[PDB]
């Protein structure tokens, strides 16, 4: 086997010419040449068997990726792992190599309104399919949006994804959260576990604001600072939106803050299309129940040039609602990846 840093990357002889790309929420990503299909691919190494939580996430990610089939969601080409459970310590997931991501593009490239409109359409088209499968991505951000040389957009890393569970979304004030800080909806910091579809819509809204200016709209430096950045632009929540927050600690925190008025979108983004700002406003709504849904967002006049509900497919087999030990999860990961084995 070949080494990349100080770690084994056992994908050869089919996959050679390894180069380090980076990391997902977990796992090490490399580019490689597929000697069989004569194309360069991306490969993610996952070593989750020593921990239950890692095993659960690895199992969900693989189950989700294998079940999903959509143009705006990157699929799995192959899975490399040992032929036996005893010999299996690592899992390698193979996907088509995408040229870049929206994070890298936004660092140095100004987006035309046409590119913003097209990227947003593709994000929401992929998201419609994800949400139709009763799945939440939960870590949408520019680095999880891959692009090729013709601007085809594909959503990646379902490492923090979960089956939607709105009945168990309520939690206490200041509950620790796993997903990337800057794209976290205000309710995460107040009373939400991020188990509802509205959590992904907030993240897409943050991505849209970022595509308009090439800078994250809410760059919180720590947990509560993230909420301060959000209220600094949306302004103080209304009495109606506060009445929706039953948790006393979360409500009293918001009531203790000095009153802030709404910063108009047309002042933050003076060169933006007015329809894009109307959609931005509806995605970046404080109250998650009033926040626009993915199908409504696709039907928004800003996306009129692309909107075609018959060419925005939904999932054929949605997921249903776990606490199994890591040894039983290793067996399920082994079973889930069995179809990619040489004998199969
Ligand atoms: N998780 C994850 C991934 C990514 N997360 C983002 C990593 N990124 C690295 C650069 C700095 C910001 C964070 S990317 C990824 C993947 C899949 C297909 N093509 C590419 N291409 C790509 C992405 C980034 C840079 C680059 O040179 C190429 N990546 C994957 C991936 C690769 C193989 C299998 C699976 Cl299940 C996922």
């Amino acid at each position: 086997p070949e080494m990349v840093r100080g770690q084994v990357f056992d994908v050869g002889p089919r996959y050679t010419n390894l180069s380090y790309i980076g990391e997902g929420a977990y796992g090490m990503v490399c580019s490689a040449y597929d000697n069989v299909n004569k194309v360069r691919v991306a490969i993610k190494k996952i070593s989750p068997f020593e921990h239950q939580t890692y095993c659960q996430r690895t199992l969900r990610e693989i189950k989700i990726l294998l079940r999903f089939r959509h143009e705006n969601i990157i699929g799995i080409n192959d899975i490399i792992r040992a032929p036996t459970i005893e010999q299996m310590k690592d899992v390698y997931i193979v996907q088509d190599l995408m040229e870049t991501d929206l994070y890298k593009l936004l660092k140095t490239q100004h987006l035309s309104n046409d590119h913003i409109c097209y990227f947003l359409y593709q994000i929401l088209r992929g998201l419609k399919y994800i949400h139709s499968a009763n799945v939440l991505h939960r870590d949408l951000k520019p680095s999880n949006l891959l692009l090729n040389t013709t601007c085809d957009l594909k959503i990646c890393d379902f490492g923090l994804a979960r089956v939607a569970d709105p009945d168990h979304d309520h939690t206490g004030f200041l509950t620790e959260y796993v997903a990337t800080r800057w794209y976290r909806a205000p309710e995460i910091m107040l009373n939400s576990k991020g188990y509802t579809k509205s959590i992904d819509i907030w993240s897409v809204g943050c991505i849209l604001a970022e595509m308009l200016s090439n800078r994250p709209i809410f760059p919180g430096k720590h947990y509560l600072d993230q909420l301060n950045h959000i209220l600094g632009i949306l302004g103080s929540p209304s009495q109606e939106d506060l009445n929706c927050i039953i948790n006393l600690k979360a409500r009293n925190y918001l009531l203790s803050l000095p009153h802030k008025n709404k910063v108009p979108w047309n002042r933050l983004f003076p060169n933006a299309d007015s329809k894009a700002l109307d959609l931005l406003d509806k995605m970046l709504t404080f109250n998650p129940h009033k926040r626009i849904e993915v199908e409504q967002a696709l039907a928004h006049p800003y996306l009129e040039q692309y909107y075609d509900p018959s060419d925005e497919p939904i999932a054929e087999a949605p997921f249903k609602f776990d606490d199994l030990p890591k040894e039983k999860l290793k067996e399920l990961i082994f079973e889930e990846t069995a179809r990619f084995q040489p004998g199969y």
